[PDB]
């Protein structure tokens, strides 16, 4: 977890002055602040020595756990509804769940064969789609103009689940 | 807009068949998943030319209008709180807009200098925010626990406004 090579003169320096003697983790931290001042600099990679944030990561993270997410502009909802209501594509999954489930009902399509962001992009766009999200396993879920944000975080895109 | 020389054996052939008939822009259009069928593969760079999908762009997309946004494990909220109210550091921007404005209230920390999107990463775990939004023009944008969503998609942190 902490960097005791980097960090153990300044923190100690800190701890010297009695800076850092609050937990975050229960409770109010009043010198939180005091704290940081006294690292500088270091506080990114040392203010886990000091118990004032988590310590450097035990775990590896998923590639999914990223995702970038873009409005299109000019979106065609009539489209996205004509292309969505009627039997899907084969290459397409199309999920309708509750709107505001992720944070009347909002709907979006999961492509199946994991692409390219540019790719997703301009599929998207020729479906009329409101908005896409883009996974950083490269799964490809456009955002119907019903939903009022990005639509599930979930990696339900059949063909791509890597990262699971 | 249209791709003439791609499209035009093809779409010349659903407009035989009359396909194709229907505009979305305005109205229903019955025909589109007929259209877009008939097309098939070459749906995504030919469906401007029959209308069903917008023009190919006459416009150069911002690099601000790409982000990315990712959730923090292990939000510390308290330590957000803290460093957040007090005399803010001045390489932080601090914004606070009401919750659900870019759809009790939301408050976000806008670095200055522009920073990678791993040292915002890092930056924003240190500052025990919930979640972080990274501008493709590479401003960050910490978001807090309070927030329902990722906050303001404008890049509002001073000295990376490039983009505008
Ligand atoms: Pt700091
Ligand atoms: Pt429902
Ligand atoms: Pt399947
Ligand atoms: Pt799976
Ligand atoms: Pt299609
Ligand atoms: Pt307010
Ligand atoms: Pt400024
Ligand atoms: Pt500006």
């Amino acid at each position: 977890g902490c960097n005791k090579a980097l960090c153990a003169s300044d923190v100690s320096k800190c701890l010297i002055q009695e800076l850092c003697q609050c937990r975050p983790g229960e409770g109010n931290c009043s010198c939180c602040k005091e704290c940081m001042l006294c690292l500088g600099a270091l506080w990114d990679e040392c203010c886990d020595c000091v118990g004032m944030c988590n310590p450097r990561n035990y775990s590896d993270t998923p590639p999914t756990s990223k995702s970038t997410v873009e409005e299109l502009h000019e979106p065609i909802p009539s489209l996205f509804r004509a292309l969505t209501e009627g039997d899907t594509q084969l290459n397409w999954n199309i999920v309708s769940f509750p709107v505001a489930e992720e944070l009347h009902m909002c709907t979006v399509v999961y492509f199946d064969d994991c692409m390219s962001i540019h790719q997703c992009k301009i599929s998207c766009e020729s479906m009329g789609a409101s908005k896409y999200r883009w996974f950083h396993n490269a799964c490809c879920e456009c955002i119907g103009p019903e939903c009022i944000d990005y639509g599930s975080k979930t990696v339900k895109c059949m063909n791509c689940m890597f990262g699971t």
